[PDB]
DNA sequence: GGCGACCCGGCGCCCGCTACGGAGTCAACTACGGGTAGGGGGTATCGGGCAACGCGGCACTGAACACCGTTGTCATGTGCCTTG
């Protein structure tokens, strides 16, 4: 039912020092294994 | 005697979140007096447990009439035979 019901509702990673308007940044979740979030490389530096 | 430095006070702040330890500490006293509060003791008041007894449909009570149906019944009318 998670799986069924997280598609289609963003979501905002948002970083401690969230120096400039990128630092929080809205994103699709998607369910996966393990405990550790997974971000794509390229929004990272965005984020320092 | 307002300028003037200087002096001093006095104040103002001092990136972000999670997550990440515990620790807890030194010097009066008694007497009274009330009042509240507790306890048990006893008492008026409220709440819980049972068969008749309210109902109602219908049903029986058929009893007592009613509704056709019937073969009871009668006094009174045709057809043949005997006599005018």
């Amino acid at each position: 039912v998670l799986e069924e019901v997280i598609a289609e509702h963003p979501v905002l990673l948002n970083r401690a020092p969230t120096l400039h308007r990128l630092g929080i940044q809205a994103f699709e979740p998607q369910l996966v294994e393990g405990k550790a979030i997974q971000i794509h490389p390229l929004v990272c530096t965005a984020f320092n």
